[PDB]
Protein backbone atom coordinates (compact mmCIF):
# COMPACT_ATOMS: atom_id res chain seq x y z
CA UNK A 1 0.00 0.00 0.00
CA UNK A 2 1.07 3.74 -0.39
CA UNK A 3 3.44 5.19 1.95
CA UNK A 4 1.19 7.80 4.20
CA UNK A 5 1.59 10.95 6.93
CA UNK A 6 0.76 11.16 10.22
CA UNK A 7 -3.59 12.17 10.33
CA UNK A 8 -2.17 15.91 11.02
CA UNK A 9 -0.42 16.13 7.40
CA UNK A 10 -3.67 15.68 5.95
CA UNK A 11 -5.32 18.85 7.38
CA UNK A 12 -7.62 21.16 5.15
CA UNK A 13 -5.69 24.52 3.94
CA UNK A 14 -6.46 27.36 5.86
CA UNK A 15 -8.34 25.29 9.09
CA UNK A 16 3.77 38.70 -4.31
CA UNK A 17 6.28 36.17 -3.97
CA UNK A 18 10.44 37.42 -3.72
CA UNK A 19 13.34 35.89 -6.28
CA UNK A 20 14.67 32.46 -5.54
CA UNK A 21 17.90 32.03 -3.94
CA UNK A 22 20.14 31.21 -6.67
CA UNK A 23 20.08 27.37 -6.66
CA UNK A 24 23.03 25.92 -5.27
CA UNK A 25 24.48 23.18 -8.09
CA UNK A 26 28.41 23.72 -6.73
CA UNK A 27 30.17 20.76 -4.62
CA UNK A 28 29.21 20.93 -1.42
CA UNK A 29 32.74 21.95 0.40
CA UNK A 30 31.93 24.27 3.18
CA UNK A 31 33.40 25.03 6.69
CA UNK A 32 32.02 23.83 10.21
CA UNK A 33 31.23 29.89 11.64
CA UNK A 34 30.56 33.50 9.70
CA UNK A 35 32.21 31.78 6.79
CA UNK A 36 30.29 28.75 7.19
CA UNK A 37 26.85 30.76 7.25
CA UNK A 38 28.11 33.25 3.96
CA UNK A 39 28.73 29.57 2.04
CA UNK A 40 25.98 28.29 3.47
CA UNK A 41 23.30 31.31 2.32
CA UNK A 42 21.36 30.57 -0.34
CA UNK A 43 20.64 27.02 0.92
CA UNK A 44 19.80 28.92 4.47
CA UNK A 45 17.53 31.45 2.39
CA UNK A 46 15.78 28.22 0.89
CA UNK A 47 15.15 26.24 4.09
CA UNK A 48 13.64 29.12 5.64
CA UNK A 49 11.71 31.07 3.04
CA UNK A 50 10.51 27.59 1.48
CA UNK A 51 8.84 26.30 4.71
CA UNK A 52 7.82 29.72 5.57
CA UNK A 53 5.55 29.98 2.27
CA UNK A 54 4.78 26.32 2.94
CA UNK A 55 3.59 27.33 6.40
CA UNK A 56 1.47 30.55 5.61
CA UNK A 57 -0.14 28.58 2.55
CA UNK A 58 -1.30 26.61 4.81
CA UNK A 59 -2.47 29.00 7.08
CA UNK A 60 -3.81 31.65 4.85
CA UNK A 61 -5.06 29.54 1.45
CA UNK A 62 -4.02 32.46 -0.42
CA UNK A 63 -3.17 30.75 -3.69
CA UNK A 64 -0.54 33.42 -4.77
CA UNK A 65 1.12 31.85 -1.85
CA UNK A 66 1.55 28.54 -3.12
CA UNK A 67 2.59 29.39 -6.54
CA UNK A 68 5.44 31.00 -4.72
CA UNK A 69 5.85 28.00 -2.74
CA UNK A 70 6.31 25.84 -5.87
CA UNK A 71 8.35 28.20 -8.06
CA UNK A 72 10.94 28.27 -5.22
CA UNK A 73 11.31 24.22 -4.70
CA UNK A 74 10.64 23.76 -8.76
CA UNK A 75 13.16 26.26 -9.40
CA UNK A 76 15.98 24.13 -7.18
CA UNK A 77 14.34 21.03 -8.39
CA UNK A 78 14.52 21.41 -12.00
CA UNK A 79 18.25 23.07 -11.46
CA UNK A 80 19.51 19.89 -9.82
CA UNK A 81 20.57 21.31 -6.38
CA UNK A 82 22.45 20.02 -3.85
CA UNK A 83 23.03 17.03 -5.88
CA UNK A 84 27.17 17.05 -6.00
CA UNK A 85 29.08 14.00 -5.77
CA UNK A 86 32.11 16.25 -4.52
CA UNK A 87 31.37 16.98 -0.82
CA UNK A 88 32.40 16.99 2.29
CA UNK A 89 30.85 15.70 6.01
CA UNK A 90 29.55 19.43 6.64
CA UNK A 91 28.21 19.27 2.63
CA UNK A 92 26.66 15.89 3.06
CA UNK A 93 25.16 16.86 6.09
CA UNK A 94 23.86 20.41 4.45
CA UNK A 95 22.44 18.59 1.75
CA UNK A 96 20.78 15.83 4.48
CA UNK A 97 18.98 18.96 6.54
CA UNK A 98 17.63 20.61 3.37
CA UNK A 99 16.29 17.59 2.33
CA UNK A 100 14.83 16.59 5.62
CA UNK A 101 13.23 20.99 5.60
CA UNK A 102 11.70 21.29 2.39
CA UNK A 103 10.14 17.96 2.20
CA UNK A 104 9.15 17.74 5.64
CA UNK A 105 7.06 21.42 4.54
CA UNK A 106 5.78 19.87 1.01
CA UNK A 107 4.54 16.77 3.31
CA UNK A 108 1.47 19.55 4.13
CA UNK A 109 0.98 19.87 0.34
CA UNK A 110 1.32 16.88 -0.99
CA UNK A 111 -1.01 15.53 1.65
CA UNK A 112 -3.80 18.21 2.60
CA UNK A 113 -7.11 17.06 1.57
CA UNK A 114 -7.32 19.90 0.13
CA UNK A 115 -5.30 18.91 -2.73
CA UNK A 116 -3.41 22.18 -3.69
CA UNK A 117 -1.34 20.48 -6.04
CA UNK A 118 -3.95 18.54 -8.07
CA UNK A 119 -3.46 21.93 -10.43
CA UNK A 120 0.41 21.98 -10.03
CA UNK A 121 1.31 18.60 -11.36
CA UNK A 122 4.49 19.13 -13.45
CA UNK A 123 5.83 21.55 -10.93
CA UNK A 124 5.07 18.64 -8.47
CA UNK A 125 6.43 15.96 -10.70
CA UNK A 126 9.40 17.92 -10.80
CA UNK A 127 10.02 18.50 -6.65
CA UNK A 128 8.72 14.78 -5.95
CA UNK A 129 11.82 13.38 -8.68
CA UNK A 130 14.12 16.12 -7.04
CA UNK A 131 13.35 14.77 -3.43
CA UNK A 132 13.86 11.21 -4.52
CA UNK A 133 17.22 12.05 -6.08
CA UNK A 134 18.43 13.78 -2.57
CA UNK A 135 16.98 11.05 -1.09
CA UNK A 136 18.46 8.33 -3.19
CA UNK A 137 22.15 10.42 -2.69
CA UNK A 138 21.63 10.92 1.93
CA UNK A 139 21.19 6.71 1.66
CA UNK A 140 24.37 6.94 -0.11
CA UNK A 141 26.26 9.60 1.97
CA UNK A 142 25.22 7.71 5.80
CA UNK A 143 25.54 4.12 4.46
CA UNK A 144 28.70 1.50 5.34
CA UNK A 145 29.50 3.25 8.50
CA UNK A 146 30.28 1.26 11.40
CA UNK A 147 29.01 2.02 14.74
CA UNK A 148 31.58 4.30 16.40
CA UNK A 149 30.56 6.85 13.38
CA UNK A 150 26.40 6.64 13.74
CA UNK A 151 25.43 9.49 16.12
CA UNK A 152 23.05 12.15 15.40
CA UNK A 153 24.16 13.11 11.70
CA UNK A 154 22.65 9.65 10.68
CA UNK A 155 19.81 10.00 12.81
CA UNK A 156 18.50 13.22 10.87
CA UNK A 157 19.49 11.83 7.58
CA UNK A 158 16.96 9.07 7.98
CA UNK A 159 14.45 11.55 8.86
CA UNK A 160 15.09 13.19 5.81
CA UNK A 161 14.66 10.13 4.14
CA UNK A 162 11.69 8.90 5.80
CA UNK A 163 10.09 12.34 5.08
CA UNK A 164 11.25 12.03 1.33
CA UNK A 165 9.76 7.93 1.47
CA UNK A 166 6.48 9.32 2.09
CA UNK A 167 6.40 11.99 -0.02
CA UNK A 168 7.67 9.82 -3.21
CA UNK A 169 5.99 6.64 -2.52
CA UNK A 170 9.55 4.65 -2.02
CA UNK A 171 9.15 1.63 0.44
CA UNK A 172 13.15 1.64 -0.27
CA UNK A 173 14.03 4.52 1.15
CA UNK A 174 11.34 3.76 4.33
CA UNK A 175 13.21 0.61 4.71
CA UNK A 176 16.42 2.21 5.39
CA UNK A 177 14.82 4.90 7.68
CA UNK A 178 13.15 2.07 10.13
CA UNK A 179 17.17 0.13 9.67
CA UNK A 180 18.85 3.35 10.75
CA UNK A 181 15.92 3.96 13.79
CA UNK A 182 16.94 0.07 14.99
CA UNK A 183 20.75 0.92 14.84
CA UNK A 184 20.38 3.64 16.70
CA UNK A 185 17.29 2.12 19.21
CA UNK A 186 20.09 -0.74 19.79
CA UNK A 187 22.67 2.72 20.45
CA UNK A 188 20.78 3.09 23.63
CA UNK A 189 22.27 1.94 26.70
CA UNK A 190 20.77 -0.30 29.90
CA UNK A 191 20.85 3.51 31.35
CA UNK A 192 19.37 5.34 28.26
CA UNK A 193 22.62 7.04 27.05
CA UNK A 194 24.17 6.83 23.20
CA UNK A 195 28.33 6.53 23.87
CA UNK A 196 28.92 8.27 20.33
CA UNK A 197 27.07 11.65 22.42
CA UNK A 198 28.67 11.01 25.42
CA UNK A 199 32.25 11.77 23.65
CA UNK A 200 30.30 15.66 22.97
CA UNK A 201 31.74 15.78 26.65
CA UNK A 202 30.06 19.57 28.21
CA UNK A 203 27.65 18.95 25.20
CA UNK A 204 26.42 15.57 25.50
CA UNK A 205 23.03 16.11 27.12
CA UNK A 206 22.08 18.75 24.30
CA UNK A 207 23.22 16.80 21.70
CA UNK A 208 21.49 13.81 23.61
CA UNK A 209 18.27 15.75 22.92
CA UNK A 210 19.15 16.40 19.77
CA UNK A 211 18.85 12.80 19.14
CA UNK A 212 15.44 12.27 20.24
CA UNK A 213 13.40 14.75 17.52
CA UNK A 214 14.65 12.69 14.10
CA UNK A 215 13.93 9.39 15.94
CA UNK A 216 10.50 10.44 17.28
CA UNK A 217 9.68 11.18 13.82
CA UNK A 218 10.63 7.98 12.26
CA UNK A 219 8.58 6.20 15.18
CA UNK A 220 5.59 8.49 14.21
CA UNK A 221 6.14 7.58 10.43
CA UNK A 222 6.73 4.28 11.15
CA UNK A 223 3.46 3.50 13.13
CA UNK A 224 1.25 5.17 10.15
CA UNK A 225 2.45 2.74 8.26
CA UNK A 226 2.07 -0.37 10.22
CA UNK A 227 5.28 -0.35 11.81
CA UNK A 228 5.57 -0.07 15.61
CA UNK A 229 9.16 0.59 16.81
CA UNK A 230 8.36 2.01 20.12
CA UNK A 231 9.42 -1.40 21.44
CA UNK A 232 12.58 -1.57 19.70
CA UNK A 233 15.81 -2.72 22.25
CA UNK A 234 13.39 -2.79 24.82
CA UNK A 235 11.87 0.63 24.16
CA UNK A 236 14.93 2.38 23.53
CA UNK A 237 13.40 5.84 22.45
CA UNK A 238 11.16 5.97 25.45
CA UNK A 239 14.37 5.06 27.67
CA UNK A 240 16.67 7.72 25.58
CA UNK A 241 13.34 10.19 26.47
CA UNK A 242 12.68 10.02 30.07
CA UNK A 243 16.91 9.99 30.65
CA UNK A 244 17.04 13.20 28.90
CA UNK A 245 14.11 14.53 30.93
CA UNK A 246 15.91 13.80 34.58
CA UNK A 247 19.07 15.58 32.68
CA UNK A 248 17.59 19.27 31.60
CA UNK A 249 15.85 18.89 35.26
CA UNK A 250 18.64 17.63 37.43
CA UNK A 251 22.25 18.04 34.97
CA UNK A 252 24.02 15.85 37.29
CA UNK A 253 23.69 12.43 35.96
CA UNK A 254 25.37 13.65 32.58
CA UNK A 255 28.41 15.42 34.36
CA UNK A 256 28.35 11.74 36.81
CA UNK A 257 28.63 9.99 33.29
CA UNK A 258 31.04 12.34 31.04
CA UNK A 259 32.87 14.06 34.22
CA UNK A 260 31.46 17.45 32.79
CA UNK A 261 29.69 20.49 33.87
CA UNK A 262 26.75 20.51 31.00
CA UNK A 263 26.41 23.35 28.87
CA UNK A 264 22.31 24.20 28.78
CA UNK A 265 22.52 26.95 25.99
CA UNK A 266 20.86 24.88 23.47
CA UNK A 267 18.25 23.72 26.48
CA UNK A 268 17.25 27.34 26.68
CA UNK A 269 14.83 27.38 23.37
CA UNK A 270 11.45 26.14 23.01
CA UNK A 271 12.24 24.77 19.36
CA UNK A 272 14.47 22.53 20.69
CA UNK A 273 11.75 20.20 22.29
CA UNK A 274 9.34 19.90 19.74
CA UNK A 275 10.31 15.80 19.91
CA UNK A 276 7.58 16.06 22.26
CA UNK A 277 5.18 16.32 19.54
CA UNK A 278 5.48 13.00 17.67
CA UNK A 279 6.96 11.13 21.35
CA UNK A 280 3.36 12.12 23.25
CA UNK A 281 1.44 10.78 20.15
CA UNK A 282 3.48 7.44 20.27
CA UNK A 283 3.86 7.23 24.25
CA UNK A 284 1.26 7.75 26.79
CA UNK A 285 3.58 10.79 28.16
CA UNK A 286 3.15 11.45 32.29
CA UNK A 287 2.06 14.78 33.59
CA UNK A 288 5.93 16.47 33.64
CA UNK A 289 6.33 15.70 30.27
CA UNK A 290 2.63 16.95 28.89
CA UNK A 291 3.31 20.09 31.15
CA UNK A 292 6.85 20.76 29.30
CA UNK A 293 4.86 20.17 25.65
CA UNK A 294 1.43 22.48 27.22
CA UNK A 295 3.86 25.74 27.81
CA UNK A 296 5.76 25.92 24.59
CA UNK A 297 3.61 25.44 21.95
CA UNK A 298 2.88 25.81 19.42
CA UNK A 299 6.27 24.63 18.15
CA UNK A 300 7.80 25.75 15.21
CA UNK A 301 10.93 23.54 13.47
CA UNK A 302 12.15 24.45 9.67
CA UNK A 303 14.52 21.08 9.96
CA UNK A 304 11.41 19.12 10.66
CA UNK A 305 8.94 21.07 7.95
CA UNK A 306 7.40 24.28 10.17
CA UNK A 307 4.21 23.46 12.32
CA UNK A 308 5.25 20.37 14.16
CA UNK A 309 2.45 21.02 16.76
CA UNK A 310 -0.69 21.45 14.02
CA UNK A 311 0.38 18.18 12.75
CA UNK A 312 0.28 15.87 15.87
CA UNK A 313 -3.19 18.02 16.50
Amino acid sequence: ADLVPPPGYYAAVGESCPAVPPPYTGSLVFTSEKTFRSQIKDITDMERGATKLVTQYMRSGRDGDLACALNWMSAWARAGALQSDDFNHTGKSMRKWALGSLSGAYMRLKFSSSRPLAAHAEQSREIEDWFARLGTQVVRDWSGLPLKKINNHSYWAAWSVMSTAVVTNRRDLFDWAVSEFKVAANQVDEQGFLPNELKRRQRALAYHNYALPPLAMIAAFAQVNGVDLRQENHGALQRLAERVMKGVDDEETFEEKTGEDQDMTDLKVDNKYAWLEPYCALYRCEPKMLEAKKDREPFNSFRLGGEVTRVFS
